[PDB]
Parts: structure tokens; C-alpha cells; sequence
């Protein structure tokens, strides 16, 4: 037996996103977002599910905060719905939308919970999409004007700020694969969108500094460790390319002020040679108080000479792993290896785990309990590896469990449950899962026992 104890001031949190939990999609003057439009189009979401009602958090936030206080989370990461603030993306401010998040933040503080705000978690106002969306560079200024309203109203009571959540998913799934809003399918557009997402991050950070906000700001990137299939140089180079086309396409601009050259080479080979102003990468790499990342699984990559990419997943390795209800492999060591790479490659930054969690099939037993043993095991195993990285010198400051509530899992709808709290989407009843009660004790004890 060994006792696992995290650092004295370690921040234990849980995370949600506005569109995934709030509902009230057309109430109090809120403007239509691209995810309203995407969800209302048949064939885009599993089972025709929508985020129209979701968890109805807009009306039940007081119950959800009381649940947060029972579990004892020290920080709550949520996102603000831009179209609740500016229904047209710019123009007239909707005070009613503002007052919602002002109230929500105030009750969180009154309940001893530290708020942590994501400014952009994919709900772009549809009016801005009608003018090109993130393909239009003007949208990066509209985002900064919206951030200024939030910074002015909440900046000096919210200690932790995330500009963007997973720009790489917005780019890849929303603008190349087209399976996320706004449903666009064009490689060049998705790369222009990637740049403008990053540029809006840099503009918001610059504004954050110029407003002298007494808080910390960062960005939340989707990151995984990409393992080479072997120690042969061809597989290492293949995994390096895979990473630079995924999370490192955003990591390197943010922390080093340059796109990865090996990924640029590939896009040039495909016929796409990118050209952005010199100062754009300066702006993108504004110093940030921490780097934050969402991690769930790991990749395993092999050299694939006859393919266009030059690499492919090492399926013979991947089939040895257990999988979650999402079909993702479970490999806890991948979180240690990822944390150690962040610490090694980027000058030992302060690091925040803005999301970690797992989806499993949930069952409400005859006792009313949800005995989600596999979810507990996932979290405990991944947290053990995060603790290991801390012992080896990584400046990991916070851990946000995805998610507080079962919610709208984008194109999967309500078919995938990530919560430590079960939500019945027909009755809106909340039931804390056994994983929620486990986390409650982890927080109280600042860790757990390993047998
Ligand atoms: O797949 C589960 C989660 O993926 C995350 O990386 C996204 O930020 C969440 O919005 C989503 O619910």
C-alpha cells in the first residue's frame, strides 16, 4: 500500500460547457448559435438529439451548485455563451444574458467555489457564421470585443480564464470533416480557421494584459501523446508528424510563436502553402500564465510509406487495450508521458488539466445508486499518473474532471455519459454517481490510497 497525496494547494475541479448543459436555447434574447443550427438539421446528431433543453442548467444552476458543494469541488470550469451576450455577435449587448453569468459567478463564490471561465466553447453566433465565421478575420476582433465585456464585468472575481477550448476540434471536425458545426468540409478553410482561432486568442490575451486583469489566463488545447509503433527512426518521425498535425499545430504557435515545420512541409506537399502576417505569430504567442489541455487517450502511429499522410494508426498495438464507451483506448501512462513532454519541451510551464474523464454505460441500480466502477478506475489510474509527473517535477497545478454532469456529447447527443452526476434527460433529475462520491473523498483527502 502507498498513500497518494497531491500538492498542498492543488486545485480539484470539474468542467462543463454552455451548449452541453444550459438549454434555454431561445430564451432571454439569446441569439442562435452555429450549434443550434447544426443540431436542428436532420442527420447531424445521433438520434435527432438537440441541445435545446440539455440539462436545463440555465434554470437549475442553483441545484447544480448545491451538488458541487456536496462533492466539494474547489473550482468549477464553465463556458459563457457568446450569443447570450451579443446575440448578433456584435452590436447591442444583451444585459439579461450578462446578468445570468454575473449571478452564476456570484453564487459560486458565495459557496466557496472558485470560478474558471472559458470564453469560447464552440457556440459561435450564427449571424457571424453568415458572414464567414472563423474564416473571416473580422471575427477575431468581434471575439475580443466580447471578451472585453466579460473581462470588465467578471475579470477581478474570476481567477482562471481560458480563451478557447479545443480550437483544433473546431477546425478539424467543424471545417474539414464537417461532422461538427458549422459543417464545413474544406482543408484550406479549416487551416485559415485554425489561424484565426489562434489569432483571437492572442488578441484576447493582449487585451487581458492591457486591462490589467488581476487573474491568470491561458488556453485549453486537445492534447495526446503520439507513441511511435517502434524505436525505428521512421516510426518516431511518423509519430512526430502525427503530433505536429494535431495538438502541436496549436501548441507550437502559442508557446513558441511558430507553426511546426514538419506539418507545414506536408501541407505544402498537398498543395497548401500558408501565408500569414509576421506579427500574427508574435500576437498568438503572447505570454500566458499557464498552458491547459484536455486529454483522454493516446495515439499509436506507424510509418505508412504508400499513404498520402505517410503515417497511420498502429492497429495491432491499439487492439491490445481496453476501451471506453467512446471506443478510445485506456492507457493511463500516456498522461504521464504527455505531462513530461510539456514540461520538457516548453520550459516547465505551469500546467492545467482542463478536462480528463471517461464515458461508460451507466445503470441506475435498484438502490438508486450508479455503481460506475469502470469510471472510478479510469479516473484513479489517470490521476495516479498525473501525480507521478508531479513527483518528477511537472508544474501541474489543477485537474478539472470532465464532466460534472451528463450532457450533450455533440454529434453523439445524449448517448455518451461523461458525468460524475447522472442526468435523466427526460425528467432533468440529477443523481450523484459513485464516481461523484469517490471524487468527493479524493478532494477531502487530497488524493487516495493505492493497494
Ligand atoms: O468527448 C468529450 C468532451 O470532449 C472534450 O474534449 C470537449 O471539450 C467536450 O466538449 C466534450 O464533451
Amino acid at each position: 500500500m502507498s498513500k497518494i497525496t497531491f500538492p498542498k494547494d492543488f486545485i480539484w475541479g470539474s468542467a462543463t460547457a454552455a451548449y452541453q448543459i444550459e438549454g434555454a436555447y431561445n430564451e432571454d434574447g439569446k441569439g442562435e448559435s452555429i450549434w443550434d443550427r447544426f443540431s436542428h438539421t436532420p442527420g447531424n446528431i445521433a438520434d435527432g438529439h438537440t441541445g435545446d433543453v440539455a440539462c436545463d442548467h440555465y434554470h437549475r444552476y442553483e441545484e447544480d451548485i448545491k451538488i458541487m458543494k456536496e462533492i466539494g469541488i474547489k473550482s468549477y470550469r464553465f463556458s459563457i455563451s457568446w450569443p447570450r451576450i451579443f446575440p448578433e455577435g456584435t452590436g447591442k449587448l444583451n444585459q439579461k444574458g450578462l446578468d445570468f453569468y454575473k449571478r452564476l459567478t456570484n453564487l459560486l463564490l458565495e459557496n466557496g467555489i472558485m470560478p474558471a471561465i472559458t470564453l469560447y466553447h464552440w457556440d459561435l453566433p450564427q449571424k457571424l457564421q453568415d458572414k464567414g465565421g472563423w474564416k473571416n478575420r473580422d471575427t477575431t476582433d468581434y471575439f475580443t470585443e466580447y471578451s472585453e465585456v466579460i473581462f470588465k464585468n467578471l475579470g477581478d472575481i474570476v481567477p482562471i480564464w481560458f480563451t478557447h477550448n479545443q480550437p483544433g476540434v473546431v477546425s478539424l471536425l467543424g471545417h474539414f470533416l464537417g461532422i461538427h458545426a458549422p459543417g464545413i468540409k474544406d482543408l484550406r478553410t479549416s487551416l485559415e480557421v485554425s489561424h484565426n482561432l489562434l489569432l483571437s486568442h492572442g488578441k484576447a490575451v493582449k487585451l487581458f494584459r492591457e486591462m490589467n486583469i488581476d487573474a491568470q489566463i491561458g488556453i485549453a488545447l486537445n492534447l495526446s501523446y503520439h507513441y511511435p509503433a517502434s524505436e525505428k527512426a521512421e516510426d518516431i518521425e511518423a509519430a512526430e508528424l502525427s503530433f505536429s498535425l494535431a495538438g502541436r499545430w496549436y501548441l507550437d504557435p502559442v508557446l513558441k510563436g511558430r507553426y511546426p515545420e514538419n506539418a507545414l512541409k506536408l501541407y505544402k506537399k498537398k498543395g497548401i502553402e500558408l501565408s500569414f502576417p509576421e506579427d500574427d505569430l508574435k500576437l498568438i504567442s503572447q505570454p500566458i500564465d499557464f498552458i491547459a489541455f484536455n486529454n483522454y487517450s493516446s495515439e499509436f502511429i506507424k510509418y505508412d510509406p504508400s499513404s498520402e499522410s505517410g503515417f497511420s494508426p498502429a492497429n495491432s498495438i491499439l487492439e491490445k487495450f481496453e476501451k471506453t464507451d467512446m471506443g478510445w483506448i485506456i492507457y493511463p501512462e500516456g498522461l504521464y508521458d504527455l505531462l513530461m513532454l510539456l514540461d520538457r519541451d516548453y520550459g516547465k510551464p505551469n500546467i492545467v488539466i482542463s478536462e480528463n474523464g471517461a464515458a461508460f454505460k451507466d445503470e441506475i441500480g435498484s438502490n438508486g445508486k450508479i455503481e460506475d466502477t469502470k469510471r472510478i478506475q479510469y479516473l484513479k489510474d489517470y490521476l495516479t499518473q498525473a501525480h507521478r509527473a508531479i513527483q518528477d517535477g511537472v508544474n501541474l497545478k489543477a485537474y478539472y474532471l470532465w464532466s460534472l454532469l451528463d450532457n450533450f456529447e455533440w454529434a453523439y447527443g445524449y448517448n455518451k455519459r461523461f458525468g460524475i452526476v447522472h442526468v435523466n434527460f427526460d425528467t432533468l433529475e440529477r443523481k450523484i454517481k459513485d464516481s461523484g462520491y469517490w471524487y468527493k473523498e479524493v478532494i477531502k483527502n487530497n488524493g487516495f490510497l493505492e493497494h
